[PDB]
């Protein structure tokens, strides 16, 4: 679990929203694995603007962050898991790393801020689902 509180919206992975969530929708995209709600309180999280493949991610099932080294956001064909079939998502990362389906929503961020959330992992990878295209986070 976890969430990216940035201005007035709440970044979750989109299988882990609540219907409190889709009552105050924003944004989603089933490809990317995202959903953007509306809050009441301003949030703590900056969003990173840059194209770093450096970074640290929070591993829940380690209580460990981890730096990493990442692919550019890309289309990505990524195996089942307890929560998506086997299918493409778009705008992911991969990083060498543990990643289990309850590390979803960890962040992973770079000297510039929030680049993404844990949204993938198995086979010793864990995949990212990126925000930093998401302009309209920075603003209204
Ligand atoms: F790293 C740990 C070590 C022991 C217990 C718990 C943690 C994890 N701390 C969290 C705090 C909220 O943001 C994500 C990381
Ligand atoms: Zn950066």
């Amino acid at each position: 679990s976890g969430a990216i509180y940035v201005g007035n919206y709440r970044v979750v992975n989109r299988h882990l929203a609540t219907h409190n969530d889709w009552a105050n929708l924003v944004w989603e995209d089933s490809s990317r694995d995202l959903l953007v709600s509306s809050t009441t309180a301003q949030g703590c999280d900056t969003i990173a603007r840059c194209d770093c493949q450096t970074g640290v991610y929070y591993c829940s099932s380690r209580r460990k962050h981890y730096p990493v080294s990442f692919s550019k956001p890309s289309l990505i064909f990524v195996e089942a898991s307890e929560y998506y079939p086997a299918r493409y998502q778009s705008h992911l990362m991969l990083a060498v790393g543990h990643s289990e389906p309850g590390d979803c929503g960890g962040i992973l961020r770079c000297q510039h801020g929030v680049v993404g959330i844990v949204s993938t992992g198995g086979n010793g990878l864990v995949g990212f689902a990126d925000v930093r295209d998401l302009l309209w986070l920075d603003e209204e």
